């Protein structure tokens, strides 16, 4: 259902990239940097004796109150930190499974995406469809009002907040996540170049046009099809639509990443077509590597979790 | 998958009704009535020689700009009017198929629901999930900020606007729609008692708890399941959740309807369980009737469209 | 699952055309023209004040009694007429939705196909399979006894009957229909060259061999696969079978069409493959046009209905 | 999806039986007995040294030419005979697998059903639907014109023809078949009481109303649902329809069977619900027995074939 | 698809329990206790600085070499230990996600089931089917040769080995697992009463007969259906089959558990019917609790992971 | 989903062939030939008067007790014999349907494959997975311990046993089977060159790598995918795995076949891809022929059974 591996290795993407892409994002970062986070920490009901578990809240662009789990090991001195991002429609998950990295002495943070399955706020205020999908949310509004634009900014802002924590060495921060979380990991490391390590598992939010070309604009990408069916049935605004989506196409932000990257891709993945994953991978200029799993689809790949941790452990000296 | 027809005719609903239901709605109607609609009519690109086609815009509660197709026949004197409501995620549709009632001398209006498939605006500004579903949109916010509360008010406000049109006899306005449109038809006739005729085809938005009890909280009702899975996995707040959804349960509004009602239900419809449809039907106190289609599911039922027009044509003496 | 749009534009078909195709149809036309229609009109139970609704019955070839809905506006003088054809296994449908064109002053006729979901008779009398499918009905009999041959003749015969109606301007007649109805519309305009306008939506009954070549001989075209599995499992008579089906392949009749044609096609339509639709379209020699819907399948395409009406309204001076 | 075995044992049926059922069938038998079979035997291209293989053709009611495979062992004297009936839409099948009974010295005959997958003719000539299904074929016509009525007569007529074969002992004839073939076997033994043995495997064509009551009027019984959806959507003629189908309900003919009967039923069979099978079984008044297969559906049941042969071998002294 | 919660609470099971159940297991334990484990530890390629990761191998009954991951924290003194068991056809998984409990100072062990997805050996040597399923593996052989009998013994033996580790406090050992792993957790805590804590998530291997009664002997329990279809199609040995399966029905071993138990059940779980889960739960006599997730099926339930860890942390003083 | 018939006829396979293929098999044949079969014949409970039905047991390699149905006609002198092999997970089936060849004077033998649906024993004793699949059974053990290696030897040993039966003409033995039975037929005729006739219907166990390349390593070939997913997720040992599977790839054994071969293939068969079937066919050097069924999948093909018997009947002069 996608090109052979031989060609994936060379594929660099299909979705257009706005001509003012750089200006667009420099502007976005300016807005993010002018925000007063007014950070608040609340002790979680979940408690362990070897670490402090806090519910962290900060204000992002447009006044949205963002939430993230925050686990701090009870150890002296500064150390590495890991920021996890979750899948589409999910949330930061349970506290306990974040402790595997705390065991390694890491501070661990897991952010909730605005308006999805967690406790992060989506202030809305956009024109157009609001029933299904965040990718097309704000698509018929001004480009600067696209929801994933704010979400991407939240990850960048959170990375800076984490880097300012007293127990965190700002030069030893890594980000990780699967699918949407993998796309957000790339976006975060792109918008906050200080991020040192990046683990992106079968990333979502990449090379939109390609997904549509493969007749795969379904499942997680169904909203792109819904959009055209309802607002441009004969595709009279196709190029403008995909160009605008180019603003939130991680394959376009990929060139900004400075940290080391480790990715994985399942060749049976029809949710996030292998070609869209390689497009993001092939736009990365920093040190990188990608693990290929021929028989896996959009799912955790056996053994990769271990490769990812060993990769993250590289944050220590 | 549901109770026998024998029991259906006796079923009055399961979903709870808030203690302050009436005051909640009188309070909502007060808000709607205090809004300056600033009505604007723009000529449509679709034009015929026997009628006037206009895109109508008005401001609803919370400042949302609402859109509706508006077709006026080129005849003299006042006459009946029909207000159509559409299915979940859809829109007012095409202009041409609305002309069947125009041929009958009716003014035809088809409203687009906020943030769905048309041109009506959803101003948002709610806390909680915004990724999928309007039923749960605002569920974790104040009850007065629930999206379908505003949408229901839009239907009532539009009915009032239509009743003030120069060519419309305010005492001869009918409403109609399938699924979501069927629930909206009931809500509209309930909130604007002046509505004279009502056609509700396999109505959606009714008896939420019942849908869940039958393990049918999927398909169109999937979001109710996602809500619990993400925000209350062990149903510790079950009664509170369904009670709040009770505010937008059209079965609870039904008692207010004064116009004549004609409904249809498919006994194979698992999207809108027959019991939930009968629950709404059985709460109506005005003159009513329901057509039963044993072998039909969530779909147009052969012959009903004709029964619906003959029913609407009763508006003429 | 089909060639790219770029290639579809140049695709002219795969299914063969019998060497005696022309003589076959001229002989077929002679047979129908010799039939005494014995037309009878019966007032319908469905009635409105602005039009006359009649159930029309006429005798077609082989003594079959054919039925069609007939709506005549209560206006003065001659005017255009629209003849609608329905989907496979369906019928003429409801009376009310045909009134959109009556609003435009058109006489509207909707024919029921022999032995399908309506009230038209299939006298049968053929050898071979009679359990499933009209495409293969009479395939093992003489070619002059193939059921769709008679059905095509019914459309041409009905077109002439309509052109002889007192209120109908014989030079202002249009035909329209989706899927099977789209194929019948083409066949009608081909067998009755006086037809002025043609709207063919995702036409069925075209380029049979191509459907099979694409492994799409299922769904609506399943009977073709059943025929071979049961009567020619090793395809020893493949060319003979498809050539014979060529007699009722609308892409072969398309060359005879003189009226203007407006078609629509969904690129995700696997029921009527895009290539088979373009094959019919590319064989049309009269003024034509085709609307392409990239994200639509075998279903009504948003906005096309309005395009079709504006197209039909061109029949008025 | 059906009642427990405990209840199945006592279930006698739901579908009605016409008050003139008996006269209907006696009149039907008189018609077939007046037909001149004009039997013709043609040597088959398939030949073996130990038997004679012929394609047998005889004329049935309404002038239909019926076909059946006919294998005669090259032995001396009279012996038993087995008549096989096939599944819905299938045919008599291959010659070789019929030889298992020829090995036992049986003459084997396998009839093709009119207009299905074989070489038997369906003269048609009925009013109503002819697109899908033989159960509803002729349902809107006179009851004496229902297709399965003629097919049942074909089995009885064939049974008599076989009983008149020189090498066949008329008192040692057995009939067998699965699904449709199981229903035909029952009908045959009912209309031709001389039939000595009967093997009916998960019989189709039984207790129609029950199939519909269970919401299983799909798959093989789909046409019943199609009939109502198209010709009686609100079931205003429900009792009339099912009572008429009672003429061809094998559970109503079962009382006439005189030969011993061996049946089998799969409790997971949703195509032919267990209750409809037991309904036919429980109406049999002759020596009978039924093998129950808890984990089998609409399919051959392991070991039953051997039970069936040992049962048929009882025809030998 | 299963009884209401009200009745689940009281349901105690349906599958029989052999009369010599106790003798059978006392005998099995004797065989296990006579085995020389000949334990061998091999450093894993996966290494972290805060713990020792070893591949542990021991010999179980019948000479099978069993494998389990073994992670020991680099801390002084004795402490609690957790033994994880995996799902059907899976294995011990990755090393990294086991570190969440190591962070809590626990020694963590994850055993691979014989012949499944890991490195544990199944010496086989049984008669009967060996193609699919371990539940019926050895079912046609002597009861003492049933594979899950050995597997259960492996868990008990491993628990004793863990309790003998120098860094492990033998009175602070817990076991946990989902589905098959949940069934194995119950079996382990039953056969090694010293186990102090038990977390069983939607347990598999319980109340076999019940699964079959609900027509749910499919998916994970498909082999039970396969067995009957192939070896006892008419269920002539039904009681003997299910009674024999009673030897490895965890609901029967449940009464032996002494440690505290925490379980979870998804009411939408058709893989492990809620009733079979409550049957095991209701046979437990030690301190216990069960978390119900109405909208979850056979899958991890949000929040439970955290309840499970807090429950396990109860092992410390 | 596969290459065009034009290319199929030229395709010779993709799966590698071990360098020591021949010695591996000569070594295997040596082992089989050194086994004392200790043949035992037990009269079956199924008995007919024209043939002798016996359950035959013999010891194969590794001490496994193998079972086969054995039917001998009550005729004088030596005659042909037919050995049938069954489908994956199935068994020899019923006795009665084997009598068609008995009627032709043949002795008919139907072998049960070790550990599948019949009475043949799989002694096991292998390391690695034992939960699902015989193709990978023993794959992680020495190549000489692979299960299908022993099964292949069982077919060869049984052929030799049959050729020594007093009523059997050793030069007139044919083998036949579908799917797995088709692969076993080829393996048998390859390992026991004396086999005179071969019928292989849509053979399984051929060209493994090709199945994987087409993403068809599912359904019957699912275990190959499970193997990689669990034991080599990144395919680091891909060539080694497929090369080893090459030992039991019937396409590699095909070159040894001396008897005449007749095969059939369905072009819609995704279970046993057409290419893999043609790969085996194209490696045969003896007289051969293949029947192509374009519209058939993994299923019996109409008419082939008769071609198969006529082909086998060629054994008589
Ligand atoms: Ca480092
Ligand atoms: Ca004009
Ligand atoms: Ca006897
Ligand atoms: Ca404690």
């Amino acid at each position: 259902f996608d090109m052979p591996l031989q060609k994936l290795r060379e594929y660099t993407g299909t979705n257009p990239c706005p001509e003012d892409f750089d200006e667009y994002w420099n502007r976005a970062l300016d807005e993010m940097r002018s925000v007063d986070p007014k950070i608040e920490l609340k002790e979680s009901s979940f408690q362990v004796s070897f670490a402090e578990c806090y519910d962290l809240y900060f204000t992002g662009v447009r006044g949205a109150r963002i939430h993230a789990k925050y686990i701090k090991p009870k150890t002296e001195g500064k150390h590495p930190a890991l920021i996890r991002f979750h899948g589409y429609s999910s949330n930061s998950g349970d506290w306990n499974d974040k402790l595997n990295y705390v065991a390694a002495g890491f501070t661990v943070v897991a952010m909730d995406v605005r308006g999805q399955g967690g406790q992060s706020q989506d202030v809305g205020g956009v024109t157009g469809n609001t029933l299904n999908g965040h990718i097309i949310r704000g698509l018929d509004d001004d480009a600067d009002n696209m929801l994933f634009r704010h979400i991407f900014l939240d990850t960048a802002q959170l990375a800076g907040i984490v880097m300012n924590m007293p127990e965190v060495d700002e030069d030893r921060v890594g980000v990780m996540g699967p699918s949407q979380g993998g796309g957000l990991s790339l976006a975060c490391a792109a918008l906050e170049p200080r991020v040192r390590k990046v683990v992106s598992e079968y990333p979502f939010l990449s090379d939109y046009k390609r997904v549509w070309d493969l007749d795969l604009a379904k499942n997680a990408y169904q909203e792109i099809t819904d959009y055209f069916r309802l607002f441009d049935p004969r595709h009279e605004r196709e190029n403008e639509v995909f160009t605008k989506l180019g603003y939130i196409d991680v394959k376009n932000l990929a060139k900004r990443i400075k940290g080391d990257v480790l990715m994985c891709v399942g060749l049976m993945d029809q949710v996030c077509p292998p070609s869209t994953v390689f497009a993001a991978y092939n736009n990365i200029q920093s040190k990188k590597d990608i693990k290929v799993y021929p028989d896996y689809g959009h799912e955790p790949m056996r053994g990769f979790g271990d490769l990812a941790m060993q990769f993250m452990l590289e944050l220590y000296s």
